């Protein structure tokens, strides 16, 4: 790649270009002792480099902006146009040029790392993305998280999107421009470019492209899903929707299943496919005994983010002092139990919605009807966990449409429409699984949740006998192998069962009020009957 | 024991009776592979059987009821009497007959375990209790926790109280009967009976008899105390009042002192006596290095409850993901440094109130005046630990009258009256010891607290020079061997003494509001002067 080729993007005076850096090169660069500040890396006992990101320990949804122009005006789900809140705040073309100037100036006159990669496992729908950074570890992050092209694919590489990471710069004019802060994560779908200013959080470099796939794929009838995905020995695929920290990484690395992916998937005529080339796993409280596949992926070429490293070089995975949202990224082949040669398989037969219910009202597991599936997908009731977005310090209940509202570029109903079409063609059954808390105020045990997933995936619940929870009208299995029957009814863990009724009424009303905005069509109005009902 | 004898309690068609089974038989019965559900027992690598009680990981005070009849109407400290918060909820005789029928039908038509035992080490005041269960490990629990009679004592054993464990049954009529849930822990002082319904937590089988002793003993001038107790070489006894998990087990373990007991004691004309035959110890975070004596009691004939047992049979004592209130019970002789063969000694001369102060206000040690002894006994400021009662999941500050409000059948002042009488006759001195937290937000170190107990027990503080903490007016020793003098004043862990005053006045207000219910008598009104003064 030529300096002039990067001059097309507005960068000037490019010194040297480190194109498609190898893992060996990134390792040496990351340990260079001349690095300062948030560029510095340290080597841990496990052989993986660890970095820190300052206060930027989670995403910055309040600094997310999309240029409103002829490409996006009539197609985007805008933060200032709908009944439903979202983070897609409109940006003017003039202000975009100002932000782009800040970033290109910052990346000018410097040695730059350039990573070309794919978002999307399938050539017919993938984005070719060119990432530009001045920091080796940020280049390493995107080499891990996106799909690494072959040499032949590189020779003919034509980028569809450019991502420029200018974490080291900020926008001093932000107040007068009506922006939220001196930081920015900005998208222009006409120039096909993402800018990062101020924030060093690794996730910003992957969830931008997820948002772009969430724009392009549902318009072509392909579902675009915030879920993990795995497959059984017989080719049966399951997808697990949820926010990070609510169980989708942990439940998807099941030893009885083979991993398709961690976080971002599409569903087309052939099946369920991963967008990513790696996994960005939460490491708080990680242990070798509890998560052996993930723990073993932490070795050279993994990249640890905000973990506490002792003076002797060992990692204290239990220490959330910099943040609870500690992370590691690794290329997906650091897990042996994965689908190869491409991260994809056939249609999903099981759809699992993970809800971290902080009210302790919902059952550990419920088998949803078809209408309840749409109702609960649009609702997206769960919790934001500490650190996942800046400013979140404790589990925060939320209605996150499609279990991923922060990444939606289209209206929630457009994701629901495609998901339902694909589920119906497959005969897929959906389940609502509470990975949050119960009446004891304690978190539901991962041992119980894994046993529940086992029972879902082997088909044993599809026709099992059930009872119905009042108010929510959720069908609960009467018994489940490997789990204390008494915990299946969320009422039993209450010292006084009337307290369940009270909290359930409260949560039922939150659901009804949240769902009202989806009832402006006959189809949406008809789903109210599948939601919770007050007496 | 014959079937006819149990049919007198209302049980029908009794098949086999397993009467006072040995420890060896109970081990065989608990490992029967045909057992399902909460009945199942597994063997750990330490040789102790472990059981799991599901969602019943602590006491159920909201399910505790006492029949209100001619025996109890005028004497019990009822929950609806308007004289302070308590769990003594009244039950009608009619609803009692319904609950009893649920349990007796549940126990009918099957093999029963019967354990006869004593509550109280002295024959003159002890209850003879007969426990009936359909689960071997529940019989094991009571074999551990109550006093195991000799063959001669079983010969003419005559029950004073019957405890029926019907954990496997529930009450479907609970809503219309005005009860809290389908579970129940119910007491009838006229029939002299306890019923257990629905809940499998072992401690329900011991704290019910504690509540009965707390009724019967103070009415005849015998103190009934939620405390641990031990005795030195000279015969001097100490009692440590407090809630479980706030130091009474740990601090009574002391090479200079033989253990009398862990949790429940009486104090009569002859001295201090354990009610129990064993210990029900909290095991969260237990380690051999930190609690060697308790750890070494976990072996065959102990009974682990809700501890995590791995697939290889090892125990993960640190895992609180199900509950922090993991427990083990063992007969007391699993501790070597004990008073034997009877768990009793003379009069106490040192009385230690343990307060787990979550606000970092109170001194690690204060020497109380006579009026302060009553004021702080009645206030019972401390904290309830996670899991000890259902629904508690973090340290919870509480005013637990007499350091055991959950078990008081009479008004708090009746326990204070008898305690003061015994202390005064014995020349006893009281100390208030903070086992909780200091200004920094960290917990007071056990090493400091152990040095404090040493200094109390050898009499070195009784005449030592003191200074006075303001507001609470607490006499603090000016120095103390084995602790850095810095720690004795609770202000020193605050940036400024004004920052302490801030916290202190907040807590003092809670003390004053909590004590006001005691001020309708001249004596109670006079005690306000011994409390904190804003
Ligand atoms: O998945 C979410 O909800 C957030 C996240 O991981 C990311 O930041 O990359």
């Amino acid at each position: 790649l030529t300096p002039q080729e990067l001059e097309a993007y507005g960068i000037s005076d490019v010194h040297d270009i480190v194109y498609n850096p190898s893992y060996d090169l990134l390792y040496q660069e990351e340990l260079d002792p001349s690095l300062t500040g948030y560029e510095r890396g340290v080597l841990t006992n496990l052989g993986a480099v660890a970095v820190d990101t300052g206060i930027f320990t989670g995403r910055s949804p309040k600094d997310k902006y999309i240029v409103r122009d002829d490409t996006t005006r009539d197609t985007f789900w805008w933060a200032d146009k709908g009944k439903g809140k979202n983070d897609n705040k409109p940006l003017s073309p003039e202000t975009w040029q100002h932000l782009k100037g800040l970033v290109t100036r910052q990346l000018s006159g410097k040695r730059l790392f350039v990573v070309d990669a794919f978002c999307g496992a399938n050539p017919d729908t993938r984005l070719s993305v060119r990432f530009i950074t001045e920091v080796a570890w940020q280049a390493h992050f995107v080499k891990n998280m996106f799909i690494r092209p072959s040499d032949e694919e590189l020779a003919g590489f034509k980028p569809d999107f450019i991502v420029m990471n200018g974490a080291k710069c900020t926008n001093p004019q932000w107040k007068e421009q009506g922006l939220n802060s001196e930081n920015f994560v900005a998208f222009n779908l006409t120039e096909r470019m993402q800018l990062i200013g101020g924030t060093w959080f690794g996730g910003e470099m992957k969830k931008g492209m997820f948002s772009m796939m969430n724009y392009l794929l549902p318009l072509k009838g392909i579902a675009s899903m915030h879920c993990s995905a795995n497959v059984g020995e017989k080719g049966d695929v399951a997808v697990f929707f949820g926010l990070s920290g609510t169980g989708k990484t942990t439940l998807s690395t099941d030893p009885k299943r083979r991993l398709i992916g961690d976080d971002e998937h599409g569903w087309d005529d052939d099946g369920v496919f991963n967008f990513e080339g790696g996994c960005y796993a939460k490491t708080i409280k990680l242990s070798k005994e509890a998560e052996p596949e993930i723990y073993n992926a932490i070795r050279r070429d993994a990249l640890l983010e905000n973990v506490t490293v002792r003076e002797d070089g060992t990692i204290d995975f239990d220490d959330g002092s910099k943040t609870e949202n500690t992370r590691v990224s690794y290329p997906i082949y650091h897990i042996d139990n994965i689908v190869k040669p491409v991260s994809k398989a056939g249609h999903a037969t099981k759809v699992i919605f993970l809800t971290a219910d902080a009210f302790g009202v919902l059952p550990p597991v419920s088998r949803l009807t078809a209408d309840q599936t749409q109702y609960h997908f649009l609702s997206g009731f769960t919790a934001k966990l500490a650190g996942t977005e800046r400013g979140i310090t404790e589990p925060t209940p939320t209605f996150s449409a499609c279990f991923g509202a922060a990444f939606l570029s289209l209206h929630p109903t457009q994701y629901a429409e495609v998901l339902v079409k694909r589920m119906q063609a497959a005969g897929a059954q959906a389940y609502l699984v509470n990975t949050g808390w119960n009446g004891t105020g304690k978190r539901i045990s991962i041992k119980d949740t894994r046993a529940i997933i086992d029972a879902i995936l082997n088909g044993s619940l599809d026709n099992a006998e059930t009872f119905t929870l009042p108010m929510f009208n959720l069908a609960i299995p009467t018994e489940l192998p490997g789990v204390d029957t008494k915990i299946l009814d969320p009422r039993n863990t209450y010292a006084s069962p009337e307290q369940w009724q009270e909290k359930a009424e409260t949560l039922a009303k939150l659901f009804i009020d949240n769902f009202d905005k989806y009832t402006d069509t006959p189809a949406g109005a008809a789903l109210v009957a599948a939601g919770p009902k007050l007496h």
